[PDB]
């Protein structure tokens, strides 16, 4: 076998990718999302009740479909990153990155020694298909994509430094965490927040990195797409399930 | 503790109850559905990948919420009915009931001896709260509700006989199974099928039993409500998840 | 490896075995029970939320301990009996056996062809340890023990006939199901029920079969032991958990 | 989406398909098997500790790979067949089929009314991808493959009648169950058994049906392939795991 | 919906709350405990085999009952605290807190920015009921209760400083960990240990914080209640299961 | 009950122990491995998709068999070590140990206060059998075995210092991680790497500690055994499953 191509990583330089947040934490729910035709599915290890085993189940579900899997771990924990890479997550979104030093550690966490600190266990990994991908240890990093979240004042305070870290492919803006950090908790739509978000996207693209964001607001998501944002998540499965069931009940109260 | 009141059973004679089909087969997904405010939630053991243990998890999720749980077993299997009653399902929807003889057996499957054939195991059952409901064996049947599905030609051929079975509280019409049985598979909206459905509802109500149905077609569900149908399911969680995710993506293709 | 010796089966002719009912339906809870030192543990597939996979987990937990496992399936279903024997259950307790014909079918369900109708799949079975027990197909029935429950009027009406079925090792009396069948539901302690139970135990032992019963009443269990009853369960894990927690709270209300 | 093509069904008339038995009962173990390149993988619901939910997990694992999934239910149970078809199993292997009457019932169990008795629940089914395959109810049977097992004397006594049932695509010979049925339990390699197996394969192919078999004996599997047998399973995952680990330990004792 | 009121938090100033330790690590076992009527149930993530997903199941089980859930994470890990708050745990018990600096970090871990460092993900959280609690981000901290454990010499060495940390609602004394720290491992009943425990309880209450403790010794628990200790756990589900089963067997040996 | 004897620990000074790596992450797969007769089974928490609960299931499976269980956590995390010891893992293999300071912390993580920092929770632990091992808190450390991995340049740079840490029973060499650290990633068989491995084994044994290693290369494993290496793992379950299934298919292509 040849390594699974990371089409998400390739498309960061070629097109705008439309994303769905997957927080239903379940292989069956992930499969339903995988049938829709999103460019990418974010399997949320930070804000949905997921662990390594439930994330594997959702990777296996999604693998039969063209949608690309991106995994968010609960934090930039180097041993957890090792685990998520070995179950075969090729794209990682690290929350709350706040310095070039932390971003560089996340780069190393995704690369084998001697260049990085990724633990070597290819015989056991779905990532190498249990060594059925015969050159995995030589080729693996070619198909690994590292994304970091800037979603705090310290992140924005270190934005230019993070954007100069080789091996950070993309910076993703978290409007919920960022708006809270700016004293506008629950109000990311405020002009003060939006102006910082737009300027941040412009600086990310000016440094030649992919910019990303999540907004369930269609008008905001379209504006971010108009600015050239490379990876835009446009909704959340738990939110769409709850809203569609409420909207239906309201037709009958 | 006193037995859990079956408000679904009580409301069959007092109001029209709006239902959501739950086929996401998961305690977390059942909890999301429970937050919406449907009168009843159908935990589908027939057409979703559920077993006794997954149905228990969804009963436990839903129990904290006013929505009433109704469980559909895969078939009118007497030992499976015993299991679903012991985990505390108070309302059952039996598929593909086709004779008064079978409807009578389903009544007995829901009642303790000497009147019925429900197996006795109160010490172990969530239904008795492990005997914390101290008079459970004397009071249990008062809060059990039996619904049967008429959804085949043989069902319709035995409708008057099923409607004279004491202890059948409601007859639910299955438009997918019935339209297929009538040679209109995938086309329940056909006049031939709808005239049979309307007449069946009228006959159910004329015999003093509750009529029920599922339609994801808003206009059909409203017409069934105008005919006085007591329990109408208006949607399915898997369908609402898939449709809402497709509708969202099409705003961005 | 040699087949696991069924010490429960051997002890039916040599001693009185003290049993605990296991309905907490979980490998961790079965392990706690296994540490106590009961002669036997009944893994309840009829009245606890168990399936083949949860029964297997509890067999694996209990296997490290001297307590012998007995499995009760939800009904005398021949394919389920096949499944439970292949995961390695050596003793089965069949509920609600009501004729010699049914008891004979249960004997056959436990024996390989050409004598029986047990399906042959030793390569896949924990029962053969995946053929690591090299003569399993020749020796298996030697360590299989069949118990049937008499717990209905039809059972008592067929008692002498069931007691003449070769390969039924034991008849277990179900006081909850039997007292209900006799119109004394929730009142097995009634003299009318107890006289029938005592005569039934005497008839079982006079036919040279093992007699069994469950009573959480200490005085009743001791009387059954004084009558020579070979296998007596004296309590239920759910009941002991709930009672011990209620008794503790009442010291502080 | 268009229905998933059943390449196993198509290849019954075009090539000889090499099969692996999957009894490790686990989505992760199924995925390892799926990477090898077998024509087909038999997910064993009869002799491995599987239920509908574990079979779904293994279908989802295997779906990303060219290996075709075949599911064996525990018995020819019509409601269980309904469940396995709805989770999207396109090929079923029914154990212990013994008459044309039972084989015809298995055909109907796989077809929608009005021709068959398959329960209609497409909105909820992975089989229709939750109605994302828009014509599923019209096209489904085109990609459904029914295989039946002849593995008893009554089966052989009804072989010519089973082979005249339209909609039986293949007859699979079970050498373990059949050798036991013939009084050669654990000795399928005996000439008396092999001569019956060869004659049975010849009669299956002469009636224009696909013949199938499992043998972990390489010489027997090659002989069956030389006779023109269309689907040959050549090993079992539990057996290969145990034997490879024993063979390795013996190099070091 | 309005936020779930934290009655445990309210009752810290109004009454003495009787608690049960829940380490059976299972939704079914947590439900049995919830039926007893304890003021609070401690879901033990530190010393029972629990993870985020098993804690969620137990929160769902307990939610239908008046008993208030308190969750103990394995350590004061800020990302894990984030996960446990998002699945809807409103009261946390942090083990082995040893400084005001650590206690202050635990306060921040429980509060949204800009005041705290709790990660913002309300759309995905059971805590907000997937935003069905419409003002969750504004009101959440009102119903969050932080308890810290003092159970080491360094803890006692920093007791006055921890007791001056605003947002620590309660200090829980761990007699097993503390007695071990004092060189009296397995001997918390020693006078040297008890005098330190009594003085610690008096100092906690003098600083206007709630004092808590666990003792399975009835005499010790009653003395702690007489001292005015606000939250006293009086037993452990694993201990009561094992003891009740041992005590029963000993009546029959 | 007396504490479970750690025969692995005892045999470090009396014989050479042959090991199998268990990364199939499942109680059923661990049981198959346990039937083979390996001296020890490595339950891999670092490079297989295991968590505390899956590791418990595999401990419970293996417990009925003479094979000794050794657990590798994902990292030298003190709270995770506490969890794995409480579920009853008596031998731990800590990855990527790089200093005497870290090795000393791992020793303390395995010992109760006042000597160590292992959290005290015997009532809840399978390790004490829920206090059914009555003197557990006094005797536990006698049967705990700590192994550390040297598999980086910093490890080798601190080898003499790690080898002088009392309570480190064994140093295990990780050829995959070490060969990558040395710039020979995927090529541990290189002379440069092997000369370092041989010298490291000699130094470990000269300091009176047990040396260990994994090699799936039979000739390398036999050479390590000839050098006197005390604990040698000779294969991996995922690798043996994949290779045996590939080797079988290639006989038929
Ligand atoms: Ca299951
Ligand atoms: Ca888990
Ligand atoms: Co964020
Ligand atoms: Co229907
Ligand atoms: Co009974
Ligand atoms: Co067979
Ligand atoms: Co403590
Ligand atoms: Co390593």
């Amino acid at each position: 076998m040849v390594n699974t191509v990371n089409y998400f990583k390739q498309k960061l330089k070629t097109e705008q990718q439309i994303g769905m947040w997957v927080g239903l934490a379940d292989g069956y729910c992930a499969e339903i999302a995988a049938n829709v035709g999103y460019d990418w599915l974010l399997i949320d290890g930070e804000h949905a009740p997921n662990d390594v085993r439930s994330i594997l189940a959702q990777l296996q579900s999604i693998a039969a479909y063209p949608s690309q899997a991106v995994v968010r771990p609960v934090s930039g924990d180097v041993p957890l990153i090792k685990q998520l890479l070995d179950i075969g997550a090729q794209t990682l979104l690290i929350p709350m990155v706040e310095s070039a030093e932390q971003a560089e550690l996340m780069v190393k966490a995704t690369r084998y020694p001697p260049e990085g600190i990724r633990g070597v266990g290819a015989a056991l990994a779905r990532a190498s298909r249990w060594n059925n991908i015969s050159d995995y240890l030589q080729t693996a990093d070619e198909q690994i994509c590292l994304l970091v979240q800037v979603e705090s004042k310290k992140g924005l305070d270190n934005l230019d430094e993070i954007l100069n870290v080789d091996g950070v492919d993309g910076i993703f803006i978290g409007p919920a965490d960022l708006s809270a950090a700016l004293g506008y908790r629950g109000n990311p739509g405020h002009e003060f927040v939006q102006n910082i978000i737009v300027q941040t996207i412009q600086k990310i693209r000016a440094a030649g990195k992919a910019a990303g964001i999540l907004s369930a607001d269609e008008k905001l998501a379209k504006q971010y797409l108009e600015l050239g944002t490379e990876f835009v998540a446009v909704g959340v499965d738990t939110s769409l399930l709850m809203k569609s069931m409420k909207q239906l009940l309201s037709k009958f109260k």
